[PDB]
RNA sequence: CUGUCUGAUCAGGCAACGCCGCGAAGCUACCAUCUGCUGGAUUAUGGCUGAACGCCUCUAAGUCAGAAUCCAUGCUAGAACG
């Protein structure tokens, strides 16, 4: 249909300096800074103040205008990166074999690596992101914590633990071991 | 070793390689021995963030892992007008 325009306002609270230049953002706050490139979308950005900032589509049609609410949830993610963190919480699922999961340095490089998935003899080694830290959780039994500015990051970390702990040649509604994401929230409650 | 021929011996010739045992060298046999590499990109698929569609969603923008696949690495030839 070619909507005539589509915007979308930034909220910027009060210690964050978003910094728009060729669409690429760097956003900065009290946990740090930011930067994320969206040259692959067609989008212009208007700073009504301080504490707003349009972001606009021009005569786009439905998938182009479709990816403008993308472009604000993105700059929104990267905003309460560094004013809030992400934290996303892991529980060690299994019904005999304990898993064993340590958070190992070889190379110079930070590593989780699980042991005894299912009995296995295989070790399992995930890279941590730059960025990420993980931790093995005090306050509860058989829960990895990882956190970061930065939500991609955190979530794909979080992902990559999870994805390597798959059950092969199983009925996987039986075996439900494995190591699952069981709570997406912030590093600063709120 | 047989037959025959050189008078015998010694030493030999022939039997359309006379026949037999061993037989080096050379060739050769899963009938013998040795050797047959490690990176990236992907498919199916499972995912992340995430709109459309105030929710949801692996997908639309972007993105992760991933097959005996593919492209390299390695190996053979070297364009007889590179
Ligand atoms: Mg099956
Ligand atoms: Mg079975
Ligand atoms: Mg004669
Ligand atoms: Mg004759
Ligand atoms: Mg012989
Ligand atoms: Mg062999
Ligand atoms: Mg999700
Ligand atoms: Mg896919
Ligand atoms: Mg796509
Ligand atoms: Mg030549």
């Amino acid at each position: 249909m070619k909507y005539i325009q589509t915007d979308q306002i930034l909220d910027i609270p009060e210690g964050v300096t978003v910094d728009i230049k060729a669409r690429v953002v760097k956003v900065t706050g009290p946990r740090g800074e930011l930067t994320k490139d969206l040259k692959h979308i067609d989008v212009t950005f208007n700073k009504i103040n301080n504490r707003a900032i349009k972001i606009t589509v021009h005569n786009g049609d439905r998938k182009h205008v479709a990816a403008l609410r993308t472009v604000k949830s993105l700059i929104a993610n990267l905003i309460t990166g560094v004013t809030k963190g992400y934290k996303y919480k892991m529980r060690f699922v299994y019904a005999h074999f304990p898993i064993n999961v340590n958070i190992i340095k070889k190379d110079g490089q930070d590593y989780v690596e699980i042991r005894n998935f299912l009995g296995e003899k295989r070790v399992r080694e995930v890279k941590i992101h730059e960025g990420v830290t993980m931790e093995i959780s005090s306050t509860q039994k058989d829960e990895l914590i990882v956190s970061g500015n930065s939500l991609e990051a955190v979530s794909q970390n979080a992902a990559d633990i999870q994805q390597i702990c798959r059950v092969r040649n199983k009925d996987i509604r039986k075996f439900l071991d494995g190591i699952y994401v069981s709570e997406r929230g912030t590093i600063v409650e709120e």
